[PDB]
């Protein structure tokens, strides 16, 4: 039993090719998912490019996916064949200090391991995941496939920012997969939301439909400072802008896609203004349930740009960088 | 100089009468306000009715008002004649533990004294208040006059409820002045908002327009339980309903208009479900600024019913008890 | 195929019932629409009440709706499955004197027939309409569903009033579906706009956000006369209070919802002041395109009160007459 | 009795000198105005330069002014000493075909004579004008002085263009005195307004505050064609670049300041697209009242660059041609 998959034997986008792979089988506590849609994210790009080591090798990437349960492993209850599911992408033990306080993405036993990085991922017709990671959903699976990275990372960022109604929130990288949900969550929490894009002219309507009160270029954002919160899911790419626009008590919530991100930090400005720089990665297992429910209720929206077949995975990854891309790129195995 | 005012020398609606009164004059730290609109609230009704002691006597009630600065007291700066203002209604010292942590409504020195209860109030052409209590505003003053009690009290309740996006929030008394802002603030903070009214057949749509996701009768609320949060500004009037629909970790935020309110509390159900019963009164001075800005920005809505002249203050207080429709009743001196 | 619909076999609101009905099939020149939102208007109420004879019987009402094309009939091009559309509600031939001069609502061949009155309408999951009546739009369909009656009728009234910048325009019934757009169009054309409402305090803020320069009661309008234009979408309801506020050269533009509208006209005042009484119904097909584009550009606004499910259509229609209501009621099949 | 005035005995700005002149006295039907502010316009520049013959000689120019009535001649009513007034600048008889149909700027008896061209004008402490040309105003006279030429010419252009809401209007010379009001009036009538300027980068924010939806260079406007209306107050200066941007039924409204303005017109393109080329000069006496009321109401705005004393009249005239001028130059005698 074979399946189609995109895999690399050595890092580099040039090495990501369509192959035939043995179809995996679920053991105890696991489910086999027929992948319907997989998200295309900076994280997946950087994994393929070798920013971090993947296992196993040769490696199928794809850390964000949704699909239909094909086979439940032994002992598995609560999910059966035919169930549409979307996959929480962190392996977690459920028994360590981090898991027991809800921070499952920080699990001490698995090391925070990400499905599709330390296991084979969703750029394939089938994938095996822990049954407790598969969340049943009534949402359209194209839309649900924007949740495990894009929406959940943005939720976790906004949660860790302590946004109060009235507060001015700048979202850097607001056109990106995480950023566009960060606009939505910051507005859902009561923020006055300023979405930052160099493409303001072209993307203004999309970002306002996501809840932005204003769409500013980076240079316009500097004139609109100060901000109470900056949500910046781009690593170090915009550090100078993000840090400088914060006011007293400002919170800079930082997330990234695992590229190197060393920056110059002025501690004196940080302590003089009582700024907090707040790291965020992934999201809590409980919050993933909340995000799925918000999507089902129409309270958040999935902004989609294009869907590619598996054979076009290289083209899909390169589309991340296209100036005409506004919204999510998906793979349909 | 003399002015027109509504005053009572002894309690009872029957004894509230339009009189001539000496126009007050502002001392150090004070401003004289030409009152443009004053709200008609249960608190004012209960003050006139004698359920709470007022001073001085004979007494001019009116704890919620907006107007134009007529005269600034000796030394007063930052507030000028002609400025339109809306009045924070708690006297606060700024130096005690409560004031210094931001809980100005809990001031240990003034005892939380409410303007128009321990001072002469706004049911008069002119009122004297502390200059630090007068907030300049560009909002229409009829809408501003809904903020000092209705909006601020609701803001404070929702703030004290720790509403997280996705949580199920029930608002009891949702058709009242506080309750209709509580609907708005629960939605502003990300709650899934269920407005509860015996009068759902008549008020469903107006409450949806305030932000409710659904409107339920009490019996429907019991069927839709559990709720994560109940916001109940009606004192003890719906205690059994509000307490019994809470689920695990539920927060019941309670506020009222100073009438007697003893209830039967089952501590075993409270601790078995880890419920919190949370008292709320007034609001923080800082939060009053935020509420004013939110109204000026159009992020919250003033639901108004009718404006009465001062000579019809008794008909205005009766309209509060038996309303032709939902919304704030105002007096215009 | 069967669909859910609200239908009546005999007039009366109590006879309007949820039924299963045969899903219609589009014939030549027609499209099948999956209705997303349908407006609730006085006209729909009067159809259900029997003030207006409807065909066929039993009858599915609903003359204002927007949705997504499901199927194109034989010979149809320019429109395909998936297209969001909003429906011009007048049947027109395109070849008569009226159609060829642009007055498609006055078509001599169809007799002006109104979709949902002489055809089955939009209070159902699906509806068939002429392909040339379906306008593709990128607007939110909830907002687009306010255009076929409310906005278009108001546009046609304002267009027929010859409003010049500076002219004083009174809008009666200004909070109704048509009236609230008539405020907007009178301001868009340069008029000085006085919205007339006896509920002044309740509705002043929404009417100012619609473009009113002032909100007056009917008695204040009498004191503020003369006006150059009255826009009256209320049939005969406001005539006796309003005709007398017009000055020399004044234009009284009348529209309505097909109930009886007999009034007494003082002809000597009419000719002595060179007043014009101008009938207005529906709107021109070309102007419907303009109105759609204005909504897409954010130059006009939909003011929404509540959306009901199809099962609650009776409550939706009764809400039309509610004292609590301000703004548009929609049905979502 | 003597006054200061700027007068020229021979054409050329270098010959416009401050002199001591006999203060005029008002005859029957005339008022003496103490000039407070006089506009500096291309027309005034071209009168001084000799492109337009003036009388009497030596000549006091200045065709656009506002001031205070100092003295009423015999038979003046409805205009009294002390009244702030702004002056309609066309002499008109009130009894010819043109005056009796409203086109007072086309008066057959006076020949369209312009105050300050065929009479001594407002670049002096005092000027005599017909009482019926003086309009009392409560607006600031510095802003009123922008109306007799700049605003009224723009009004008459936009009126003659039959602008309908939604129509695309290009304004050439949008930074000029007429053009900046043409932007406002085109927007006031509901047009989608594109302001054309080679100095786009520096004037963008000002033209947007005047109502422009976009600010384009001439070459950018070619790419945005077709337009329904071009408003061109610059004579022949922009014709070759602008006539071709018009679409079907387009209207090209032309005004100017009396210099040579011969152009090449392709009649075949004109009749093939049913284009109209529409001459506009001055404005109607009735429309001047409307424009004054619109300024008093804040519906139009005076955009001012600088005010100069009468001694600096030569600097003020040359500032018309400065690349750094954005807005009106005034003289204050
Ligand atoms: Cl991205
Ligand atoms: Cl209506
Ligand atoms: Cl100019
Ligand atoms: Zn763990
Ligand atoms: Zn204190
Ligand atoms: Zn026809
Ligand atoms: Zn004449």
């Amino acid at each position: 039993h074979e399946m189609r998959a995109a895999a690399f034997s050595t890092p580099g986008l040039e090495n990501l090719k369509l192959v035939e792979a043995e179809t995996p089988r679920p053991g105890p506590g696991e489910v086999l998912i027929r992948v319907k849609y997989a998200g295309v994210n900076p994280l997946d790009y950087n994994v393929v490019a070798g920013a971090v080591k993947a296992s196993p090798m040769p490696h199928i990437p794809g850390s964000e996916f949704a699909g239909v349960v094909e086979e439940a492993g032994p002992g598995v209850t609560g999910v059966s064949r035919g169930d549409p599911v979307v996959v929480y992408n962190r392996l977690y033990c459920g028994h360590c200090r981090q898991c027991l306080t809800g921070w499952t993405q920080m699990c001490e036993v698995t090391g925070g391991g990400i499905i599709g990085i330390v296991t084979q991922g969703g750029y394939a017709e089938y994938a095996v995941v822990p049954a407790k990671n598969a969340v049943a959903t009534r949402a359209d699976l194209k839309e649900a496939a924007t949740l495990p990275i894009g929406a959940l990372t943005a939720w976790n960022m906004a949660y860790r920012a302590s946004i109060s109604p009235g507060e001015k929130v700048a979202v850097v990288g607001a056109t990106g997969n995480v950023g566009i949900y960060a606009v939505q969550f910051a507005k859902l929490l009561g923020g006055e939301v300023y979405a930052i894009s160099r493409r303001k002219a072209k993307v203004e309507s999309i970002l306002k439909s996501a809840g932005a009160d204003a769409v500013l270029t980076p240079d316009e954002a500097k004139s609109a400072a100060p901000f109470d919160v900056v949500l910046d899911p781009t690593g170090s790419a915009s550090w100078d802008l993000s840090f400088g626009v914060l006011g007293r008590g400002g919170r800079y919530v930082t997330a990234g896609a695992l590229t190197g991100a060393e920056v110059r930090l002025d501690l004196r400005r940080l302590y003089g203004m009582q700024i907090l720089v707040i790291g965020a990665t992934g999201g809590r297992r409980a919050d993933f349930n909340t995000v799925v429910r918000l999507l089902e209720a129409g309270r958040i929206k999935a902004f989609l740009h294009n869907v590619y077949p598996l054979a076009d995975v290289r083209k899909a990854l390169e589309e991340l960088r296209s100036p005409e891309r506004v919204g999510k790129v998906l793979i349909a195995p």
